[PDB]
């Protein structure tokens, strides 16, 4: 089997991407944030504290003839950005782009933190990291990909995120028309539960490539590119007037600037992030100070190849017995 679904930016900055997911019988379609940095499929629901729902579409398990309470199971998750959610668990039928999993754990939120409430466009998350990170207790549950894998034509999924435009998540096949050149594959460590890999270096604009190992994670659920302070300083030094602002919480730059590109290495291959991908717009409405899309990972504890990086590539998440990651230009 295979599946193919369009993923759409939630706003004009590409702050996140939503993908429609069918849950239950009859189908209830929710727009979920596909997150290769976590491993829970959770949704706003009829069980969510009413004051914490503000415009989201909810899953109502009582209206699904295939929903079953997973007795005794609870979940609770906290994300890198400080947000969180928790609740109980159903199993139900879940379909993405024509690919169906029966008996998928659907984690129903009883509580969500303010940032989730405040974002009316995201109805929940669909985790695509390794199932070892799944938070369901006392019996850990599998991700949608893990459940689908054996049925897929090939045990892979691909992320093709757009810049200021829709893109695609495919399951079970590689669309050879969706990228240019070849796909370069690189080793993955699953020891921390992430799609963790090592970039071979970077360049800023038309500058020379610096060969240096940068361990980090491929994370579709993180907006920005978080890299070591040395790398980030070298980038922003090429932008007149750019500075790190403790009050804003990262590097800012004059909105009048033209930003240089940023290149990262995948083996001997190179992925180029155009400068415009690095512009996240005014820090507050009407400001002429703009927020940068490349930020320091210092104090995160890990480098993160988030959407800013991934959207410059066609990315293969290869879930073979020994997982690997592939990157192509597009």
């Amino acid at each position: 089997s295979t599946g193919s679904a369009t993923t759409t930016p939630i706003d004009s900055l590409d702050d996140a991407y939503i993908t429609p997911v069918q849950i239950g019988t009859p189908a209830q379609t929710l727009n979920l944030d596909f997150d290769t940095g976590s491993s829970d499929l959770w949704v706003f629901s009829s069980e969510t504290t009413a004051s914490e729902v503000d415009g989201q579409t909810i899953y109502t398990p009582s209206k699904s003839t295939t929903a079953k309470l997973l007795s005794g199971a609870t979940w609770s998750i906290s994300y890198g950005d400080g947000s969180s959610s928790s609740g109980d668990v159903y199993t139900d039928t879940v379909s993405v782009g024509g690919l169906t999993v029966t008996g998928q754990a659907v984690e129903s939120a009883k509580k969500v933190s303010s940032s989730f409430t405040e974002d009316s466009t995201i109805d929940g998350l669909l985790g695509l990291a390794f199932s070892t990170l799944n938070t369901v207790s006392p019996t850990q549950q599998k991700t949608f990909f893990d459940n689908a894998k054996a049925s897929l034509d090939s045990p892979v999924f691909t992320a093709d995120l757009g810049y200021h435009a829709p893109g695609t998540y495919n399951f079970g096949f590689i669309d050879t028309t969706a990228y240019t050149g070849s796909i370069t594959y690189t080793a993955v460590s699953t020891k921390q539960g992430f799609w963790e890999w090592t970039s071979t270096g970077y360049a800023v604009g038309s500058g020379t490539f610096k060969s240096t190992s940068i361990d980090g994670i491929a994370d579709t659920g993180t907006t920005l590119l978080y890299l070591p302070a040395t790398v980030v300083s070298a980038y922003w030094a090429q932008v007149s007037g750019a500075k790190s602002s403790s009050s804003v919480g990262g590097y800012v730059f004059p909105c009048s600037a033209t930003l240089p590109s940023f290149t990262f290495g995948v083996g001997s291959a190179r992925i180029v992030i155009p400068g415009d991908y690095i512009d996240f717009g005014p820090i507050s409405t009407g400001s002429s100070s703009c927020f940068g899309g490349i930020q320091s990972s210092a104090g995160i504890g890990i480098n993160i190849f988030g959407d800013v990086a991934l959207k410059a590539a066609f990315v293969v998440f290869n879930g073979a017995t020994t997982p690997t990651l592939g990157f192509a230009s597009k």
